[PDB]
């Protein structure tokens, strides 16, 4: 009940309480564990209105005070009247800031407190919707000195006014079905790609087209607008020894930008909530490069590294999976671009998780997730012994806009 | 209840019936996930309806399921059990067990390999000089001159718990760790606990960096005794490096069998607290644990250096880059000497294949993500994008406390 973790390259040993709170459910039970599966009315919204209320009031040390009581009772009565609720601007940041905290698949949640959250709940159009991301955008990059930001678009009513951000991030590259058979761009956003164009995007066919936004607003048709260029900052992909790699014609967004999450606070929906922080290297490198269904670019490589490709046990991929990664971060730290590095990360997030276990009790956590996608072994993380539970607020996944819109 | 678990990669979508015959605990609950926790004397009462779920499987699998041959072996269990508070397993019974033991080992990415398993039934042993006459039986015979094969020996099942057959070494085959007064480690740092232990019972420790450790086995729950496997039968590999030649150098070589030696064998009800079983490596195993895991011998630095690399800014990769030519290096030196070992790549691909197939042909294959994903080049192998269900069917291979801290010492 009172559960420990421990971390095995070091013998320390983390108790955690804080999973007592926990409010939603995993997918496991007592006799199958899914830990690695992807996706496992006024009545129900008071109670999660006031486990929220509660929670904000304890963090601010008002815990029970006039304020607070006073707070839940005009709460519970908005509910009772309008059936659903709003949230004062504090509480609005708090929860964003909480649902990055508890985002338990995230290993840069040491920077959770330092967000800023841009309210565009006041929004009303898909171009007004486009404003307000073109300003997140520009905030966010800051010239290359990334900063986090989230921007939130008004809350779910009656599942009929959504906001919604087709995109899957803000900036994508788009991925083209060749008639050779195989496919140019970003595989990944295929789909993608075909719905810009089946809802009339002028598709440039090249490799690297930022792709449009799709935009959504209260539940109207999804309209396309594109990212003005000077508002996505790329870096050229280069590496430090091989002056061959340039010439592969490589490069990335600095801006990790997710947009199709939902946001939940205190039992509120905000189905629109595009969120960014800054790249882990291995993000671009190890997926977005060498993914068999991504860019798949590893053979080519290895191919201008003459390494033997004939047999497994070379390890030729291994090796040039080490030197894209090498590239990425070398470009990114030589481009004054925000990046950080697998060890790095992994390193802070051990120091974030003692923090949370040290002032919070606990810290939920995905280990499947939260181990990077190479040289998983030689990072403090994977010796970590992690519990795994859902926390609110919190991030979700949410169905794809089109299998769900009624046009 | 049907299960679907799906692969990113290829979209492939897969059923699981087979959960639904699962009996033990996860660790898990519906609001709280133990997935990446490590670690998460039995009666009559309890023992006879074990016995007849493990039969029940038995029969079943050679399809003569409620035959006459399977309802008086129920019956004749039955009454050994009321009788004699235990039972005896047939040889094609113990045999079963233990190859399902390994099928059921949802940790084991090997698990391709699970039926040509070579089973000795050393439950006649009586002794510990008998156990180091059966182990050296089967080092030889697993080793095979470097073409190796997979094989347990099994040795008598628990009967009060105050009897208890146990090996103490935590694989037949382990190098001496040494700690130094200045606080440093001569050998395998993942060793040493054992090694004092060993010097403690009278071995007299070369203090060498690759010194083989002795047997310590311990018969009918008696106090344990050394034996010293005779050298002749560990089969080692120095490594080397195919492009470097500072490599060999760094002094550095590794015994071909993996032989696990301290776990539990749970076969309808039974327990074999003492079932040394040993395969062959994977390359990762000793290149990326066995070396460069920051508790072990930690040439991870030593090979940076070599290398010339940039181990100021860690961005620089330095750590990843060594970490793979060490792996380079394992692999290189075992396929030269013909010393059978399998690198990630082809371990993970196999591994997919037979989980394909036994969803199809079983209707399911417990797997543990967390330990079927290779410690290095994850997402590059196809296990990474592969969903898997977790959890526990018997047979099974447990864990076990160290015998040295629940021993009653004799002496
Ligand atoms: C500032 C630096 C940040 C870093 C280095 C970082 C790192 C990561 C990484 C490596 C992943 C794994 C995702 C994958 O492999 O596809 C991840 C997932 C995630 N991140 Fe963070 N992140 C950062 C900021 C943020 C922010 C600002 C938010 C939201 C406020 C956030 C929320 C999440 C969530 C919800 C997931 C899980 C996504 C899912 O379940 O699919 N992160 N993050
Ligand atoms: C024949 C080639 C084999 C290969 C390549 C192989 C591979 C592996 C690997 C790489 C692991 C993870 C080890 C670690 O990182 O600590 C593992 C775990 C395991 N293997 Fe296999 N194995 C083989 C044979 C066997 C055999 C013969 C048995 C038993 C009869 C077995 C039973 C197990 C069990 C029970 C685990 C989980 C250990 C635990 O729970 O800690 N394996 N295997
Ligand atoms: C399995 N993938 C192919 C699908 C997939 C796509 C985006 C996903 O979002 C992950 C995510 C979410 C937030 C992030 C924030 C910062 C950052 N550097 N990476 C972040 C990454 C997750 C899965
Ligand atoms: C943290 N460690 C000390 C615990 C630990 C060490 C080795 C372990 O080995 C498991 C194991 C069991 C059987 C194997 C058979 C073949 C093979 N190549 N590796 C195999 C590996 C398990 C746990
Ligand atoms: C904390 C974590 O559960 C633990 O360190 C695990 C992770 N995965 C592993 N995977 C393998 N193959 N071997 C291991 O020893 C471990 N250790
Ligand atoms: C099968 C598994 O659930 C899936 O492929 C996961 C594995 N771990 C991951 N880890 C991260 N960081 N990102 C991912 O997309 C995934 N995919
Ligand atoms: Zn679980």
């Amino acid at each position: 009940r009172f559960l420990k973790v421990k971390n095995w390259e070091t013998d320390v040993v983390l108790t955690d309480t804080l999973h007592l709170k926990s409010t939603l459910e995993t997918g496991c039970t007592e006799h199958i564990c899914m830990g690695s599966i992807m996706l496992p009315t006024k009545d129900q919204l008071f109670p999660l209105a006031k486990e929220f209320l509660d929670q904000y009031y304890s963090s601010i040390k008002r815990f029970g005070s006039k304020a607070h009581m006073d707070r839940l009772e005009e709460v519970n009565k908005e509910i009772e009247s309008t059936s659903t609720y709003q949230l004062k601007d504090t509480e609005l940041i708090y929860g964003a800031k909480h649902a990055w905290r508890n985002a338990s698949r995230c290993v840069g949640r040491i920077q959770w407190s330092k967000l800023q959250v841009f309210d565009a709940r006041d929004c009303t159009t898909a171009h007004g919707m486009f404003n307000y991301i073109c300003n997140h955008v520009k905030y966010a990059t800051n010239k290359g000195n990334l900063r986090s930001a989230i921007t939130i678009f008004p809350q779910r009513t009656d599942g009929k006014h959504d906001f919604r951000v087709w995109n899957s991030q803000l900036i994508r590259y788009a991925g083209y079905k060749q008639p050779d058979g195989s496919t140019l761009g970003d595989p990944a956003n295929v789909q993608f790609t075909e719905i810009c164009i089946q809802q009339g995007w002028k598709a440039p066919r090249g490799r690297f087209d930022v792709l449009p936004l799709l935009l959504q607003a209260n539940g109207n048709d999804p309209e396309l607008f594109q990212i003005p260029p000077e508002l996505v900052l790329e870096v050229p992909i280069r590496h430090p020894k091989f002056d061959w790699f340039k010439d592969l014609g490589l490069k990335w967004y600095g801006l990790p930008a997710v947009s199709n999450m939902l946001l939940e606070i205190g039992g509120l929906e905000f189905s629109a909530c595009p969120f960014s922080g800054w790249y882990m290297g291995t993000e671009i490198g190890v997926r977005d490069y060498c993914d068999n269904s991504r860019y798949n670019i590893l053979e080519e490589v290895a191919k201008k590294m003459d390494l033997d490709m004939r047999k497994t046990s070379s390890l030729w991929k291994d090796q040039a999976l080490v030197e894209i990664n090498i590239a990425v971060l070398y470009s990114f730290q030589s481009d004054k671009v925000t990046i950080v590095d697998h060890h790095s990360a992994t390193e802070s997030f051990i120091k974030h998780m003692e923090n949370e276990y040290r002032c919070r009790g606990g810290c939920p956590a995905d280990w499947v997730w939260i181990v990077p996608p190479m040289s998983g072994s030689i990072t403090p993380v994977f010796h970590q012994e992690m519990l795994n539970y859902r926390l609110t607020p919190s991030f979700e996944y949410q169905p794809d806009p089109w299998n769900t819109h009624v046009w």
